[PDB]
C-alpha cells in the first residue's frame, strides 16, 4: 500500500478467476491506487470478471474477444467513452494476459499433436491479439506516453514437455514485444514482457503434467520454491510505473530463478 | 567436389532463381554426391525449378504449395514412390527454404502496417509450413535417421526495419526447430536451423531498405562483408551431413559475425 | 517519494562522483526511507564519498577497495557493528557498482591492447569482486532475506568498440550472478544486475569514442534517447525492494531498448 | 576419409589422454589430411601427446604452457620455423581446448568455495590463454586466412552443478571469441567456439557428480544420449575448414540438443 499509482489508469485483459494472473496484477495496480477497466471474453468468464470489478471498483467492464477486430474495436470505443475524453485523457497501461491455442495442441508428442489450424488460432489468440490491443490503443497509450505489458513463457526459448505450439506462439510474441517497441517507442509507449514461473491457474491446471512441472520446478529453482502470482503483480506493477521509464522492449523473468539453471541436485 | 554425400538423398523446397539460397544449397549437396528432388509450389515457379532440375540432375520435381495440406500429403506420396521403398528406403534431409507474408505487412510502421490476416498467413507459410514438412516427412526421415533444416533471420531476436511479422514468424519458426527436436530426437532425426546474414534474393529485393540493409551489414560484420549464398550451402551441406550427427535444435548463425556486433566503428559514417 | 524501503538498510558500492550511477541508486534508495552505508576505495575518491554521505544522511561512511581480501572483511566488521545485531539484524541489500580494466586494455584493437595482467585485474576488480562482496555480506544478507545487485553492460554479449577486456570480465559478472543466485537462494537471497545503457559517468569519460558510442546508440535506441542514472536509480530500487522478491538470476536492460535494435534507420545517417 | 583439409596445417593444444576431446579434432584433422602441430604444458603430458603424435604422424610435438608469455612466445617461435618460413607460409587454424581451474573451486557451495586466488586462475588459463594463442599467432593465421576455435560449455549461460568459477572462465572465454572476431575478421581470420555436451575426460572425471550429470543428460537431451569426441571432432573440422568461410563469432552447440531443453520426462 504506497501510493504509486495515483490517478493514473490501466486497462487489464485476461481475468478468468480469483489465481488468474491478471488478477494479481489486478490487485497490485489497485492497491497503488490505479483506476482499472476489466475486459472478459464471453458470458460465462463475465461472472468472474464481474466479482473482480466489485473487489477492485472497476470504472468498467467491457466485452474483448481478441479474437474479433471487431469486439476490439467496439472494446476500445469503449473505453475512450471513460478515458479518452476532457482534460485527462489517455490511458497510462494495457495489460496482456490472455493465452489460447486448441487444448488437442498441447497433448503429446509435438509433431503428432501440431496442427495447421491449432497452430493458426495459437498464433491468432497468443500472439497477434498483442498488436491488436497495441494498434486499438495506440492513442490513448500516447497521450499519457503509458506501456504495453504481456505475460510470456520460458516455453519459448526452452523445451518443456507438452508446451508444444504455445511454445511457438510465445516466441512470436516476443518477437512483437521488440516490433512494438521499436515502432511506438518515439511515441514515448514502452512495451515489455514479464516470462512467469509456473504457477496453478485456470489455463495452467489443462496442461498434461503441469502438476509435476510445478513440482520439478521447486526443485530447480534457486529460491527452492515457486512463485505466487502476487509477485507476479508486483513486477508487473513495476513495469507499467513510472520507475521502468528508462526500460523497453524487455523480457523480465519472474520464475525464482528458474530459468537461469540447466541442472540442480535433480542430480540426487 | 568431395564426396562426402554419396548416396545420400535431400528434398530441397524454396527454389525461386538462380539467386535462391536454396539453389545454392542444392548446388553443394549436388556437389557432393547427393541426390535431389526439388520442390516448386506453382508453375510459374516450376520455369526455374526445371532449370535447377537440369543443372542438377534431380531425381523428380515435385509440387508442394505447404499451404494446403493436400499439397503437402501428395508431395511426399510422391517422394515415397522414388525413395520411400526397398532395402536402401528413406531420405537424408529435407530443407525448407521458404519464407512468405503479404507484402503490406514489410511496408513501414509496425504497428501500423500489421494485420490479423497479415499474421495469420506469415506464421502459416513461414513456420507452421517447416512442421507440416516434419509431419509428412517423418518416416522417410526415420528410415535413414536424416534431418530437418529451416532458414531463418536475426529478424527473430532483433529488430531490423521493416522485417515486421516476419520476425514474429522466424521467432515462431526457431521455437519449431526446438520443439521439433525434442519430438524427433528419439526416433534419431535431427532438426536445426541457419540464421543466414542479408543475402540479394528474390524476396530480399522486395523489402523496403533491403539495399541500403545490405550497406550498413557489410559495414557492421567483424569480416567486413556480406555472406554469398555458397557460404550458406555449405553450412546447410554440413548441418544435413553425419559430420553434424552429435548436433540437434542449432541455430547456427551464417552472416559473417553480424550478429555478434552492436554498434562498430560507423561511429563515424 | 513513496515509503517503500522503511527501515531497510543497503550498501552502497562505486560513488565516485554526482555522476556515478551508485550516486542515483543511492539517492533512490535515500528517497524511499532506506538507510545507507557508502563504501571508498581511497582517500581520494572518500572527498566525493563523503559528499553522498552528506546528502543522503549515510549511518557510515567504510573503506572498501575490492581488491583486498583484508579491506573487505574489515569493511564488513565495521558494517556489522552498526547493522549486524540485536532483533532487527541484517542488511535488505548490497549494490555492487564497481568496474576497472588499466586503460590500456581498452586502448584500440582488442588483440593488440589486451594483456596478460590486463585481464587479470579486469576480471578480478570488475568480477570477482562480486562474489568477494557476497561472501563477506552472506550472513548480514541471510538475516533479512535481502539481495545483491551488480550492474554489467551489454559489451558481455555483444562486442562496442575498445570495451575488450571490460567485456568479457562483464561475461564473467553476469555468469557470477547466476551462481551466486544458485548458491545462495536457499538461504532466501535473490542475486540480481542491471545492464544499463551508456551514461556519461566519470569512468564512461575514460573510453576512447565514448560520447560517439552516446550518440549512435541515441539514434539506435528505440525510445530515442538514452537513458539517465536516476533511470537506473528507480530500476535498481525496484530489484533491491520486496516487490522483486520472485526474481533472482535476472539481467535487467534498463537502456532504453538499445539491445533489442539490430539496425535502425540510421541506414541512412 | 575425404580430403577437405588436403595441405592444410593445424596446431591443436590440450591433447592429454586418448579421451581428450583434442585428440579426437586431430584425429579429424589428420583424417582429412591436414598436418598437425601438437603442443603439451609438461613432462608428464607430453608422454600422451608423444602417443598422439605418433598415431597422427604429427609435423613436431612443442612445449606450450599457456601460463607462461614466455612459453608461449618461444612455442610459437618454433612454430614459425616448421610453418611461417618460405613458399607456403602460415597456417590454417590454432585450436585451443584448455581449461584449468583449482580442484577446490569446484567442489562444492559456488559462493564457499570460490577464491580470489581460484579465480585469478580459472580466468588466466580457461579464457586469457585464448587470446594469448590469438597474439602469438595472429600471423601465421593471417598468411593463410585461418581460423582459432575453443571449447566452451553451457556452464557459461546456465548453472551446473559444481561448474563454479569454470562457468566464470567460460562466460569470460566466450565474451572473447566475440572480441577478437572482431578485432581480427578485417584479416580474414575466423573466430568460433564448441560447446560441447559432457563427455567423459581426464577433466570432466575430476568434477563431483559429473558421471550423475552424464546420466542426467542423456535422459534430457532429445537425441537420448550423449555425444561422443569424435562428433565434436567432426564439428570442429567444419568449422576449421574452408566450407565455415562465412562463420565467425559463433557458439556451435555439440550436445545431442541438451542446451534447448528445460525439462523432459525427468518429470516421470
Ligand atoms: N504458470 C502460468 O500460469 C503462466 C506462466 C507464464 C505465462 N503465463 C501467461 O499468463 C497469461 C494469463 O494466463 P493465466 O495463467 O493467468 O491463466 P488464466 O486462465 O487465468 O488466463 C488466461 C486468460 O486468457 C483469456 N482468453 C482466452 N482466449 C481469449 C480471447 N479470445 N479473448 C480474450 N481473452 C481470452 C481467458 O479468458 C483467461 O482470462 C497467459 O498469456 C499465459 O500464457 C502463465
Ligand atoms: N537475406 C536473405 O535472403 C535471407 C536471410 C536469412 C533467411 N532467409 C530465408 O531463407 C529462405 C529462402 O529465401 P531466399 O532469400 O532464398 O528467397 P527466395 O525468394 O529465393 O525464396 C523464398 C521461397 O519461398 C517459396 N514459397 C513461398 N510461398 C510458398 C509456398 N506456399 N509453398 C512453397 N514455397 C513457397 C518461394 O517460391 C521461394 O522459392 C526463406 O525462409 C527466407 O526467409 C533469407
Ligand atoms: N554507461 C555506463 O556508465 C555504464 C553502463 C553499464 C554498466 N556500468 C557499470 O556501472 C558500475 C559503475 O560505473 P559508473 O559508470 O557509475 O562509473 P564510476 O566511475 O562512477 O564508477 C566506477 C566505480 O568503481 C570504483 N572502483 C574501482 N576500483 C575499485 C576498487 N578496487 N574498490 C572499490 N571501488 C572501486 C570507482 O571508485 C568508482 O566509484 C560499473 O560496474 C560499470 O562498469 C556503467
Ligand atoms: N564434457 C567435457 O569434457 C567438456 C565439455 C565442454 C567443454 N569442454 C572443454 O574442452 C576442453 C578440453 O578438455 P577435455 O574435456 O578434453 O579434458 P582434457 O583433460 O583432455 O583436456 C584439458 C586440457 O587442458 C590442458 N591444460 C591445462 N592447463 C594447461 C596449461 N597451463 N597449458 C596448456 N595446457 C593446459 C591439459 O593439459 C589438458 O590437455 C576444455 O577447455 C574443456 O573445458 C569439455
Ligand atoms: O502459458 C502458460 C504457461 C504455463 Cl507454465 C502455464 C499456463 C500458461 O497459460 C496457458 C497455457 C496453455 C493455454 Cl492453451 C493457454 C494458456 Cl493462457
Ligand atoms: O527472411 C528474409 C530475411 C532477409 Cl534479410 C531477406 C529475405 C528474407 O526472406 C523473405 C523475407 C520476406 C518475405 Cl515476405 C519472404 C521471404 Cl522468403
Ligand atoms: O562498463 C561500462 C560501460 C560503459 Cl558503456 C561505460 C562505463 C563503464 O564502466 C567502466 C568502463 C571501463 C572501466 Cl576501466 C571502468 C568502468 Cl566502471
Ligand atoms: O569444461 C568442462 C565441462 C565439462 Cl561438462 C567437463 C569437463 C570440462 O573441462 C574442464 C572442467 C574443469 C576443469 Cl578444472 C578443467 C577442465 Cl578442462
Ligand atoms: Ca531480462
Ligand atoms: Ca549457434
Amino acid at each position: 500500500q504506497s501510493m504509486l499509482l495515483k490517478g493514473q489508469r490501466f486497462v487489464v485483459t485476461g481475468i478468468a478467476s480469483k489465481l488468474s494472473i491478471a488478477w494479481a496484477i489486478a490487485e497490485s495496480l489497485h492497491r497503488e491506487g490505479a483506476q482499472l477497466i476489466l475486459t472478459y471474453p464471453n458470458d460465462k468468464i463475465k461472472k468472474r470478471v464481474d466479482m473482480a470489478a466489485e473487489a477492485f471498483d472497476a470504472v468498467a467492464v467491457i466485452e474483448c474477444d481478441v479474437g474479433s477486430d471487431e469486439s476490439i474495436q467496439v472494446c476500445f470505443d469503449e473505453i475512450a467513452k471513460h478515458w479518452g475524453v476532457g482534460d485527462d485523457k489517455g490511458i497510462d497501461g494495457i495489460v496482456h494476459a490472455i493465452g489460447f491455442a486448441p487444448a488437442d495442441q498441447l497433448d503429446g508428442d509435438f509433431t503428432q499433436a501440431t496442427t495447421r489450424e491449432g497452430s493458426q488460432i495459437a498464433h491468432d489468440i497468443s500472439s497477434y491479439s498483442f498488436v491488436a490491443l497495441a494498434k486499438a490503443g495506440r492513442e490513448l497509450l500516447a497521450a499519457r506516453q503509458g506501456s504495453l505489458l504481456t505475460l510470456t513463457y520460458e516455453g519459448s526459448i526452452s523445451v518443456l514437455p507438452n508446451y508444444n505450439v504455445m511454445g511457438m506462439a510465445k516466441a512470436s510474441l516476443e518477437a512483437s514485444v521488440r516490433y512494438l517497441a521499436s515502432s511506438l517507442g518515439g511515441e514515448g509507449i514502452r512495451v515489455n514482457a514479464i516470462s512467469a514461473g509456473p504457477i496453478r491457474t485456470l489455463a495452467a491446471s489443462g496442461i498434461k503434467s503441469f502438476r509435476r512441472m510445478l513440482d520439478v520446478s521447486e526443485k530447480i529453482a534457486p529460491l527452492q520454491r515457486n512463485v505466487s502470482q502476487e509477485e507476479v503483480g508486483n513486477a508487473a506493477l513495476f513495469l507499467l510505473s513510472p520507475w521502468a521509464s528508462g526500460i523497453t522492449g524487455e523480457i523480465l523473468f519472474v520464475d525464482a530463478g528458474f530459468n537461469t539453471v540447466a541442472i540442480s541436485e535433480k542430480i540426487m
